[PDB]
């Protein structure tokens, strides 16, 4: 199924997007504008390197507000906290509980969990620490959306090298929907392990079903209070 | 037939400048060398250091007309059209139009409202009467895609080159032009045939 | 006629008194915003002008926000820019970004006013659909009340001239009554719209 | 054997040296100048604290170029990336995949592995986290050259306390040669565990043999393709 199918569950949600210092951040509007018609309100928090690549005044044209590091309530303001693109550095900080910029701090100050969208060249992606930190973030309850292997321009080399890049805005929207349904189903009180793994396994096989799955998981929740 | 030429791209203060990389990278495999000159508003939207990752050099408002073999302004604002159409040159982008030998290819980009303003159409027609080329935008009204932009650049180069062949006559001149306005992907084959009829009639 | 009015201030000494106009316009329009050039800000700070209107746009959207865009006072430079399609400051740009036409209130000394290029730019602006209110010989601005009457008259001019499914008869009938009583603009235009939809 | 014996393998190599905020950085010229006659080209990337101790304009007198934090291609530019002197902080960042300055980022963006030269007083060296991070860097494939116990001036105390200091420029040059031969031999395709451990064990017993060892390990590589 498609991406614009579980729109229901994002209709009233506040989305906070953290932008890190990756060259793909220059194109973040393609994500922002696409998300704009699905959430109640979208705000952005940026690192300094992201601001050096693309100014906060530019990003503000594509969302409701931009938080710059020159704001500790934004983690509670957001219903969904998504970091895209996420650098190896933000993964290292968040996986190790270090919070030196507002994006990494928002991970700790945000109530539930964070959805990361890593983006780096294949060289950095194959470093041991990066994989270790990804797996630590996953074990701590955060969600790390896998990038796709493509041949993109390498800023460093001026030629096309192998790069681990972002999924399209619709596949990202599906990833956010799926992840939200993941956390909500995982933390429903009046359910047992078999029904919970039943709802989770069908989310990993068809994420466009998130709306229908979550909607049914809530009604089996109250029926079993 | 552009692998020999130096391409200079001037960026003006439009939000579409944030996507200029999509053009720069695409052009990179067709021209000998691509450099960029920016306005201050364009730099405020997207820094010159960011653009530099996608080209050979970026000239900021902090010679280049003669360096370029082809000068393309993309995106072009209404203001840059008003300046160039009236011979006013207050930033480096407009000045390069005056300092560049031959003609300039403009890629205007504006909302549908500004495009229908009388002064804007007047300035477009003035630029066209002065020998410059103004590429029409499409409805998606935005800029054409990088592949169509490349075809338009090629077509414009072939236009100016055929129009300024010395020992050729009006009928064959419009003959080479009319087949370019009907098939721009033939620019390589037509221009190559126009030069060999040139020396054959010396 | 509770439309939104945007006023552009150019670098003229008369800008120091722009409040006398703003306040007067404020007593007719419910919402008034101002956009300034840098020179106008050097003469009178934007924070000072902000005491007399709802918001001041500085050089440190608004064309579509405004229903009526009026440049007062307008310098020779702003006339040269707007007449030639050149937009180098926010005031001149708003002329291009505004959906309809602009009302200019030129203010300059008689020397600059009698220069050929200035008259040429005025006539070019008029030929392009913009309205240029004539100054008085003192060459200064008309009083605020007459300025408000001129703004109403100009707005109704453009609105009546562009009625789609209405004919030259009723259109010239609504126009001739505007040149004789501009304070009737609100009553005239309101009657022109209802004859509009009645003749769809 | 001596240090100027395996010069062959550095003749065509580009060396990037990262300087961290240690007082020994004030004397880095003794290393730079000594290395200058052995590599094709030597560039430097500095942290802010290193720049506070010794200005980048001063270091530029002793190498080909100085990268200051006020440059993501330098990791691919370098053939060999060496961090000297390395602070406890740079070890903490690199061991945990955190990249907040250009030196630590270059570790991730550099294609192979990094050779660290730690330098700190004996007090910091005996902290548990420092040893843990050293061992983590070693387990992740990086090389950490051991400092030597001496009695040096303590900036903090104005008297001589025990300090863990750098090896001489020639022993460092040997360490770089040895480490380069280590990685190259470790990643030769057409070799088996017994021949590889044979080449490695003789590198740990005589590093001045690196040139002869690597040269032979390549010719047994192609002979076994
Ligand atoms: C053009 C370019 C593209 C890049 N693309 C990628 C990529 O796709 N993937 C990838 O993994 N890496 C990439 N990097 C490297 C990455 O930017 C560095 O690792 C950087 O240090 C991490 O940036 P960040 O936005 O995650 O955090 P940053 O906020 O950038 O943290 C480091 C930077 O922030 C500033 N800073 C100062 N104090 C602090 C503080 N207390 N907390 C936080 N920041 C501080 C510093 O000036 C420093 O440059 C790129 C670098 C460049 C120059
Ligand atoms: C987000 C945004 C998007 C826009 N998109 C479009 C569009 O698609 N189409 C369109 O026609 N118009 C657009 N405009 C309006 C356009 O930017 C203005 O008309 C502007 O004056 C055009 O500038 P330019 O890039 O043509 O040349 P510029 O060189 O930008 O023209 C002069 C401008 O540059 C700055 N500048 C020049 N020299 C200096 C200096 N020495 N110091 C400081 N500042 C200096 C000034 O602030 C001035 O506004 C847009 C404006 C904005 C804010
Ligand atoms: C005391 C005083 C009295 C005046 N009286 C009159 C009058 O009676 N009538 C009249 O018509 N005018 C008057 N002017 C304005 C003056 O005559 C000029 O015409 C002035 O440049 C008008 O500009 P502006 O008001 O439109 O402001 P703006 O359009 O903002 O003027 C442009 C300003 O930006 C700066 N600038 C320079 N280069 C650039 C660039 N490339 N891009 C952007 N900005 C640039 C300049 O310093 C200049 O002041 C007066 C000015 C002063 C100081
Ligand atoms: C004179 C002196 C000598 C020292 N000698 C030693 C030694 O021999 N061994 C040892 O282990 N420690 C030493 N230290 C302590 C060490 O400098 C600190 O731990 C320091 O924070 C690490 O410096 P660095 O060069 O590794 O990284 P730094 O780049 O120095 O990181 C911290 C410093 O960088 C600046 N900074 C700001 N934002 C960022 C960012 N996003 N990323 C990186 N840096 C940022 C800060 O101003 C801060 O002071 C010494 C300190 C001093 C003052």
């Amino acid at each position: 199924g498609g991406g614009s199918m579980s729109i229901s569950i994002l209709k009233d949600k506040k989305l906070l997007i953290g932008i890190c210092g990756s060259i793909s951040s220059v194109g973040i509007s393609s994500y922002l504008l696409y998300f704009k018609s699905f959430f109640k309100e979208i705000r952005v928090v940026m690192t300094k390197t992201a601001e050096d690549l693309i100014p906060a005044h530019t990003v503000s044209y594509f969302c409701d507000h931009v938080y710059s590091e020159h704001h500790v309530e934004i983690g509670r303001w957001a219903d969904i906290y998504c970091i895209i693109p996420a650098t190896a550095n933000i993964l290292g900080q968040t996986a190790n509980g270090v919070a030196m910029n507002l994006v990494a701090t928002t991970v700790l100050a945000h109530p539930h969990n964070t959805i990361f969208f890593p983006n780096m060249n294949d060289l950095m992606w194959n470093k041991t620490v990066v994989s270790r930190n990804i797996e630590q973030l996953r074990k701590d309850g955060h969600i790390v959306i896998e990038p796709v292997e493509i041949m993109a321009f390498e800023i460093a080399t001026g030629t096309r090298k192998p790069n681990r890049g972002l999924i399209t805005p619709d596949k990202a929207l599906l990833a956010i929907e799926q992840g939200f349904a993941f956390y909500e189903i995982l933390h429903l009180p009046n359910l047992n392990e078999e029904q919970r793994n039943a709802f989770i396994q069908s989310l990993k096989d068809d994420p466009s079903q998130s709306a229908n799955l979550l909607a049914e998981a809530k009604k089996l929740n109250d029926a079993q209070a």
